[PDB]
């Protein structure tokens, strides 16, 4: 009955039409309210959605407030209707705005608790978790211009459809309807909670007007420090990060690892290719001791991994690394944007599943290894007398893992194929068994010629490919 | 037959006479190496002592070379015989000089494997381990004027006696002759190899002078960085060290918890008592994510625990803490020094046992909870927007665990009684439960008002006392 084809015929007529700004009537004492003055407003839990119903979703709703000063307009689907829900003050204490966005609720880790699985809310941002997990990096229905000196444009889901589910569904159907300056969409989700969500989509996008850059499946992340790049200043905390890598699995079957910087200027980093199997922002390693954050649990959030359906031809997965002195900033972007862009008015399809795990061994082929930590260390050379004698290098300890890897004898005969740009020099690149983990370490020693300039390097484990690439970029100023 | 007596009689007689100073007749070749060197000689495994006996123990020797320049005589004792263990070359490779000191093996960790329980070597030093576990922190026979300005005296083992073991003996009997400048002493060490190597130990003891301080049952290890104290440089190991704390269980009964430093300045700390019921340089913390270091692994380097056997007095257990640039200087000495000390001939006698082991929980009353680790950080306060805003505070992140502790409901009602010295100031003493842990997690945050003061401060987490004393030292020019 309604399906994306319905919010398709609204997205190509917005298209064809001069764009409409938002337009913001929040009450300053709301817009004005800091993250913990919107947590006075919360919502009454006897009015959320579906609670007549026999079904374990729910659907609760957002205030405005803080920059979520502008409305969305919120539609259930049924069999026979599509109907407005009506905004009003009485979904909400507070000890026709229209609503902010809504969340999805659902027994995903206890049977009589109705834990919050989806949220959507700011821009085309939405958060999801699986069992287990507390909500850490976001996703978007898309990227504009991110990263370009012109100035991102930022989309926003202005109307949502959710079907109502039947009692023994256990997935749940979500379609928006996306406007921005310069492009529209339709989106539709299936979202399947679990031990992992899995977030189902379909995407149609118009451009209103040609863009810089297009930005698909985009995930939004954050790093603030890890062992690669450790706390500038004394933390309890050894490492703080929503992601600390991108995963790629490429075109041509190649596993890429980008760990992630916290930099000091702006890095955009491009893997270019054709036809991308996957890419991901992952939380690799969760041992409570890498986090000792008992507030925030960053050794529970998620991983996501993207996975297209079909080719999406030429273009890059990239990645954008921002400066932040603190966590409450989103500083990691990632996204696949192609090549080349149709003229405006033209639809591109992108079917995609999201998977959001604390499974990175699954997010992953068992028959590659991969980088469970880069650990940052002064080089040094160790004495005769066994004094370690710093000789002006870095050297990173880069620690493989997998569920093959784990098996290989001990007496593995593993070696490591390296490279580094220009302004580099390898020093030492020794491979050795690691006992405790199963695993193999490598040690690479670099000298850096110029501090001033980024450099690059490269490695990956080989018998005579064991592991996937480990691509690894030292910012310039570090 | 042959007793402790025999040996307290050379004893006896050494002290009423003028100390006879050893002489070095070490080449150079042997003065001159360094320990990479030292290496090149081996032990010949088919001339191991007990080598025809059906006895799981084997006696293997070190040849003199770096400091280890003066030689020691070795003699077994058998039920009808005291025999002169002939010094020859033809003990080692080097690919009448005299033995260094010597070795126990054991089949200790695997039934076909001779592994190495005991080294006696250097001055009065040895070294212990049991199963599983790699060489770390020493224990001496005994201490004389450590830390003291005028220069510490360091005694030596210069004879020993090796009781040839039953085949089904599953202990070995030691006694040593100690000589120093003004003391001398006799000592029965029984070894009892196991998941923990326990040594038995018996003392007479006779000052040729009187002397500035002595130090009983003396531990000597090793501590460069930690959470407490962390790297100045990056270091890919999170830790460095071969103990982090000196726990006391003190005549009164109350356990006190000293975490080490690597300090700027020489740091002496007394804990004046009357009889001590046991002391311990410890190794809290065995997870190999703390150490990451496949060479040495500080994982698995013993805790040594002292009991005493009977009323000690009045004196103090005392912390010596040396500033140290790397962990091949022997930073850290703990011992008990007696208030006052007999007139020159009169002989002392202290008994006890030294426990080497990696059950920490094992080395702790099971009623009382302890610091699993010491977490230093900026101190700060989460603003209403979730910035961290760093207030100019110390933060201290102390974590308690313990058998009992880890059993308490998580609502029980845990407190923490706390004080601090003057040139300091407690802005926050915070205590949360640790769901990950099943302990309790304290927060002190502190302004220090002289950082060119030594700062001092105490914990211990109370219902209405559950955990022993944190007792912490803040170092000038920390
Ligand atoms: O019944 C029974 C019982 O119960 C109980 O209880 C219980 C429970 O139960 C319950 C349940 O619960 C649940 C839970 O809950 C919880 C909660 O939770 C919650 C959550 O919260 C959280 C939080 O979150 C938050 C967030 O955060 C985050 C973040 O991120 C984010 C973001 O934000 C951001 C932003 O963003 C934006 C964007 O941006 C972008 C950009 O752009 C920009 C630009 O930029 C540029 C640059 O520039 C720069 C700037 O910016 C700056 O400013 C400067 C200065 O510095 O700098 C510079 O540089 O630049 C560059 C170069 O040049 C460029 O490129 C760029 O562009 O800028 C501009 C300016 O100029 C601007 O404007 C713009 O914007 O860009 C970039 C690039 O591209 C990117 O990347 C970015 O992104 O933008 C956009 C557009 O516009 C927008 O839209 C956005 O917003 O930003 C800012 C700045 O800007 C910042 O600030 C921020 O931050 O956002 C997004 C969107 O929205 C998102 O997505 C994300 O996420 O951050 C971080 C990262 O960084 C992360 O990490 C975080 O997380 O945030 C937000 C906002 O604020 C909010 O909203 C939220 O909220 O978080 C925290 C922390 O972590 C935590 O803690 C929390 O938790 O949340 C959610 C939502 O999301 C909700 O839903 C929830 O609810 O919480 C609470 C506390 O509070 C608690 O309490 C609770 O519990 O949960 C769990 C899970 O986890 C579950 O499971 C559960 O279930 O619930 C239910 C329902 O309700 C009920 O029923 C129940 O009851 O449970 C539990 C468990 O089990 C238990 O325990 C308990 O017990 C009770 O009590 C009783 O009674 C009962 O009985
Ligand atoms: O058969 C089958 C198969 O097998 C195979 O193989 C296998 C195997 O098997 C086998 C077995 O094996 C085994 C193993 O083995 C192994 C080995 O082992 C070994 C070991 O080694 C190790 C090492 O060790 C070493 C050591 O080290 C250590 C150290 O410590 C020590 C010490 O040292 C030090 C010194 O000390 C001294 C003292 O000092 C004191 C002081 O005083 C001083 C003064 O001071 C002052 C100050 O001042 C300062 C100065 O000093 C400076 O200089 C400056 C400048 O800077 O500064 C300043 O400041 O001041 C202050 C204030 O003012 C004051 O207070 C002070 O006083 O000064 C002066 C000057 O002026 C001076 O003079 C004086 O001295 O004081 C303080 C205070 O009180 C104190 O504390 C201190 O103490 O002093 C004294 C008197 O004089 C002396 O005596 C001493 O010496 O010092 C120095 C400086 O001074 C330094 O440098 C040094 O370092 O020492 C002591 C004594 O002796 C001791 O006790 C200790 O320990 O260090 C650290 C700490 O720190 C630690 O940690 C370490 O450890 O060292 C030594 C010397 O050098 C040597 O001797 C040794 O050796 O270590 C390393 C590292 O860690 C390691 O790595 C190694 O390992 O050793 C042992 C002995 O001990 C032996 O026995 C053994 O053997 O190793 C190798 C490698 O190499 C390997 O390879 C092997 O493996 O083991 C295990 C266990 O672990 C076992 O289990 C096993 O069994 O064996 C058997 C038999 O042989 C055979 O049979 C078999 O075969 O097994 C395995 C396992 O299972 C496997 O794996 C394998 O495979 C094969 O191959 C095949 O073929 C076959 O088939």
């Amino acid at each position: 009955a309604f399906s994306i084809d319905d919010v398709a015929k609204q997205a190509q007529s917005l298209a064809g039409k001069g764009y409409e700004t938002p337009k913001s009537n929040l009450p300053s004492v709301f817009r004005d309210m800091k993250y913990a003055d919107y947590q006075q407003i919360q919502f009454n839990h006897d009015k959320a959605y579906w609670n007549n119903l026999k079904t374990p979703f729910k659907l609760e709703f957002y205030h405005q407030g803080m920059y979520f000063d502008t409305p969305v307009k919120i539609n259930e689907v049924t069999a026979t209707a599509v109907k407005r829900i009506k905004y009003s003050p009485d979904y909400f204490t507070f000890g026709d705005l229209g609503f902010a966005g809504f969340k999805v609720l659902y027994p995903i880790n206890s049977k009589d608790k109705n834990d919050e699985i989806v949220s959507m809310l700011g821009a085309s941002y939405f958060r999801v978790i699986g069992a287990g997990q507390v909500y850490g990096l976001s996703a978007r229905g898309l990227a504009i211009d991110t990263a370009l000196p012109s100035g991102e444009e930022f989309p926003r889901f202005k109307e949502f459809w959710i079907e109502r589910p039947k009692p023994t569904d256990k997935r749940l159907t979500i379609y928006a309807l996306l406007d921005s300056p310069r492009a529209t969409g339709a989106y539709k989700f299936v979202v399947m909670p679990g031990r992992d969500t899995v977030v189902d989509v379909q995407s149609k996008i118009y451009l209103r007007d040609k863009v810089g850059k297009l930005g698909v499946a985009p995930l939004t992340s954050m790093f603030l420090f890890g062992p690669n790049q450790p706390s500038p200043a004394n933390n309890y905390r050894p490492e703080l990060h929503d992601s600390n890598g991108l995963s790629i699995h490429a075109g041509n079957g190649e596993w890429i690892w980008r760990p992630l910087n916290n930099p000091k200027h702006l890095a955009v980093s491009s893997f270019s290719m054709e036809n991308p199997q996957g890419f991901g922002l992952l939380q690799r390693g969760r041992d409570f001791s890498r986090f000792e954050d008992l507030d925030d649990r960053y050794d529970l959030r998620p991983s996501a991994w993207v996975t297209p359906k079909g080719e999406w031809g030429k273009g890059s997965v990239e990645l954008v690394e921002i400066p932040t002195n603190d966590e409450t900033n989103n500083n990691i972007v990632a996204y696949w944007t192609p090549d080349q862009l149709p003229e405006p008015g033209k639809e591109m399809n992108f079917k995609y599943t999201i998977t959001f795990s604390r499974d990175e061994d699954k997010l992953h082929a068992p028959d590659n290894a991969w980088v469970q930590q880069t650990r940052r260390s002064t080089g040094d050379v160790k004495q005769s007398n066994l004094i370690r004698q710093p000789d002006g290098t870095i050297a990173f300890v880069v620690d493989f893992t997998g569920a093959e890897m784990k098996k290989l004898p001990e007496d593995t005969p593993v070696t490591a194929q390296t490279s580094i740009g220009d302004n580099g020099e390898i020093v030492e690149s020794t491979v050795r068994y690691n006992p405790v983990t199963k695993g193999w370490r490598l040690v690479m020693r670099v000298k850096v010629k110029d501090a001033k300039k980024t450099t690059e390097m490269r490695a990956a484990l080989v018998n005579a490919t064991l592991s996937e690439t480990w691509s690894y970029q030292l910012p310039a100023n570090e």
